[PDB]
């Protein structure tokens, strides 16, 4: 995240880090058995860390668990980045507490205007790099379509949606894909791609998770 803020220990009890022997992406724990993610994000061999704050230190309210089984969105495409979504099982169930804790499923889409929040622990440059150990938040309001799509000419699907600033200098950053986007107590993004990472007229693009909740639903049901 660039131009964010310290979130602070477990104030994001939803947030997610995926470990292949390092972080690589951020995640959303939406049951004591399932986190949602980017499908840009799949590989083989996760293991899903929960209650973190620095990755990079044992704290004490961590939780590892390894997947046992990963569902990239059928209609995923790896060009387009249309349907970046996936959906992994944890091999045991998460003890859920005030620190490690679901996030709910949204019932409505949310509106150009509403103001999220954004974590991970990306780069927080623009220029270069710089990563962090500790969870960086940032609060962003979701674009209208028309800004989104006159940012990106033929790029933005119905399955995305852009939040940020139009001038810049906010932004979700590289190692922040996957993680989620909340507003108002309901996931509603996923960090999925953007250009380079808070220039100006460019803000980051999201999966629009609304239209995905009947998929996951049925998937988790019988999975
Ligand atoms: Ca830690």
């Amino acid at each position: 995240i660039v131009g964010g803020y310290t979130c602070g220990a477990n104030t994001v009890p939803y947030q997610v880090s995926l470990n292949s022997g390092y972080h690589f992406c951020g995640g959303s724990l939406i049951n004591s058995q399932w986190v949602v993610s980017a499908a840009h994000c799949y590989k083989s061999g996760i293991q899903v860390r929960l209650g973190e704050d620095n990755i990079n230190v044992v704290e004490g309210n961590e939780q590892f668990i390894s997947a046992s089984k990963s569902i990239v969105h059928p209609s995923y495409n790896s060009n387009t980045l249309n349907n970046d979504i996936m959906l992994i099982k944890l091999k045991s169930a998460a003890s859920l507490n005030s620190r490690v804790a679901s996030i709910s499923l949204p019932t409505s889409c949310a509106s150009a205007g509403t103001q999220c929040l954004i974590s991970g622990w990306g780069n927080t440059k623009s220029s270069g790099t710089s990563y962090p150990d500790v969870l960086k938040c940032l609060k962003a309001p979701i674009l209208s379509d028309s800004s989104c799509k006159s940012a990106y000419p033929g790029q933005i699907t119905s399955n995305m949606f852009c939040a940020g600033y139009l001038e810049g200098g906010k932004d979700s950053c590289q190692g922040d894909s996957g993680g989620p986007v909340v507003c108002s107590g309901k996931l509603q993004g996923i960090v999925s791609w953007g250009s380079g990472c808070a220039q100006k007229n460019k803000p980051g693009v999201y999966t629009k998770v609304c239209n995905y909740v009947s998929w996951i639903k049925q998937t988790i049901a019988s999975n």
